[PDB]
């Protein structure tokens, strides 16, 4: 896929960051190349439309690198974007979950029965995405799918999310 | 201006957050309403094109709420977006800059290879308050020898005089509150 190649060629891999033995996948060059960013959003949007049709109500973007993709993805789908933040950042009534770190969402971000797709840049252990799904569930929202640009498959994050479906553009061990 | 109204009607105000006496301006509803978000990006892009023509090389988005607007604004302009992050998150060689946030200090960081000398950038964040954050971003970019053409935000809290702090770098906001 020519479009997928535009994204893959702009992932930069750094060995031994942040700790020896691990390879950090840097998505920054995807943002810097407008063709690459457009390809990434287009591919995610096509997948989501082909899988869910008109069932999606909102995209939920994860702080902070999810915020880079969520709004553009939402716009491509004609949808709004709701935000899941690091705790202590949102005003008003909120719910929070720890996984340590803590995520937060405004209680009025979604109404019961609304259907959401969660986006982040990269799925590793799945801890972060799992916490987001739990938060959303507490608003009685339905999480249709979680998606990312990158998935680190040896960390088995996909299994952590099950039975919520997961999709990534690119996979690395 | 109906487009500007679409943005203004989706700013939510929270008194006494995070401390008593202030009013937090929440742009979250702008993101939730796709027409509002589209209006915000369009208004920013129109201003930037009218002010800089074709001279902008890159948008720099500020972690974390600037990330919400940077890529869409960049895309509207046909440009890439570079990232200025909270310190500790970026691989490769970096530069960082501290500034006062609340009662203590915070640090922003950029990859030393984010920009080449002479490249021209516009910085975007959701809201300008004291101007500490945006000032730090401009310092980092200046240390890469980039030229900051302008800083922009959706909201500006004018009593805090962030515009003066940024001078002589130009600043533009869609909406102003005391
Ligand atoms: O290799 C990496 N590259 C970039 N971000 C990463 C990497 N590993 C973890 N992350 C960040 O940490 C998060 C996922 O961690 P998880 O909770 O272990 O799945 C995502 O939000 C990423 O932004
Ligand atoms: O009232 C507010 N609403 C939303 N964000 C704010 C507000 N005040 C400060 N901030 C955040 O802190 C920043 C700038 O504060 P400054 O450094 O004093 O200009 C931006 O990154 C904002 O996202």
């Amino acid at each position: 896929d020519s479009e997928l190649q535009l994204v893959e060629q702009r992932i930069r891999s750094f060995p031994d960051f942040p700790t020896p033995g691990v390879v950090f996948r840097d998505i920054s060059p995807v943002l810097k190349d407008p063709a690459s960013f457009r390809a990434a959003i287009g591919l995610l949007a096509r997948h989501l439309k082909a899988t869910h049709g008109g069932r999606i109500d909102y995209i939920a973007g994860l702080d902070s690198r999810g915020f880079l993709f969520g709004p553009s993805l939402a716009q491509e789908l004609g949808l709004g974007c709701v935000l899941i933040r690091k705790r202590g950042k949102l005003p008003g009534p909120t719910l929070w979950a720890s996984y340590k770190a803590e995520l937060e969402i405004q209680k009025d971000a979604l109404e019961p029965g609304q259907r959401v797709v969660v986006v982040d840049d990269l799925l590793a252990t799945g801890g972060t995405m799992n916490a987001a799904c739990e938060l959303l569930g507490r608003l009685q929202a339905e999480v249709l799918e979680c998606v990312s640009l990158v998935e680190l498959t040896s960390l088995k994050g996909r299994e952590k999310l099950a039975p919520v479906p997961f999709f990534s553009l690119l996979q690395y061990e």
